[PDB]
């Protein structure tokens, strides 16, 4: 039941309920002729909500607000993006313009300057150092150690036991590495253990690209970064 491409047209966004109150918010788009979803998430706060990424590009997010509109009907008050790249920052500056507050960590600002990306406006203090975690709202934000970039955090939704992984997490179906470009492929897989370690009870686990798992996700993830790390 879970949202694919082939259930998404170019530009729309499709929303998913994985637990009361967590959604996961899927869109696509092209990348050298081939089509790829990404996902995010929604977290309601109270009266509020608070949103995990952008939609991947400033069309996306303002669809992405849209359709919040739409199904959920209430404010989007806050934004994180869990790294600098695209598929979390762009659309940062529609969700500014629609109210939204946004956030990420010194790190990812720093990273997405240096990139060209839109920059969050908000700082998350208390993140920089592996192993760190702070509350943010409904979530816990943590800071597992660098992997598929040095900046990359994983959300946890402590009231429903969901696992947001984002990019630093693969989905089963990849089997090969995907973008390692700003990736610490030597760190990555102390950094998935961390992730482990700090939530064991995890029952729904979030890859930034595809299909939701359980934990089996972290070491699914370790497997083929480790194959990837022995390329010959
Ligand atoms: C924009 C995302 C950020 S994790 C990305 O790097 N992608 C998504 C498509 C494949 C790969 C790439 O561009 O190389
Ligand atoms: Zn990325
Ligand atoms: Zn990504
Ligand atoms: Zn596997």
């Amino acid at each position: 039941e879970y949202p694919t491409v082939s259930e998404i047209p170019v530009g729309e966004v499709r929303l998913y309920q994985i637990a009361d109150g967590v959604w996961s918010h899927i869109a696509t788009q092209s990348f050298d002729g081939a089509v790829y979803p990404s996902n995010g998430l929604i977290v309601r706060d109270g009266d509020e909500l608070l949103l995990i990424d952008t939609a991947w590009g400033a069309k996306n997010t303002a669809a992405l607000l849209a359709e919040i509109e739409k199904q959920i009907g209430l404010p989007v008050t806050r934004a994180v993006s869990t790294h600098f790249h695209d598929d979390r920052v762009g659309g940062v500056d529609v969700l500014r313009a629609a109210g939204v507050a946004t956030y990420a960590s010194p790190s990812t600002r720093r990273l997405a300057e240096v990139e060209g990306n839109e920059i969050p406006t908000h700082s998350l203090e208390g993140l920089s150092s592996s192993g760190d975690a702070v509350r943010f709202g409904p979530v816990e934000l943590f800071y597992p150690g660098a992997a598929h970039s040095t900046d990359n955090l994983v959300v946890y939704v402590p009231s429903a036991s969901v696992l947001y992984g984002g990019c630093a997490i693969y989905e089963l179906s990849r089997t090969s590495a995907g973008n390692v470009a700003d990736a610490d492929l030597a760190e990555w897989p102390t950094s998935i253990e961390r992730i482990q370690q700090r939530y064991p009870e995890a029952q729904f686990v979030i890859p930034g690209h595809g299909l939701p798992g359980g934990l089996d996700l972290l070491k699914h993830t370790t497997n083929v970064v480790k194959a990837h790390t022995n390329r010959s």
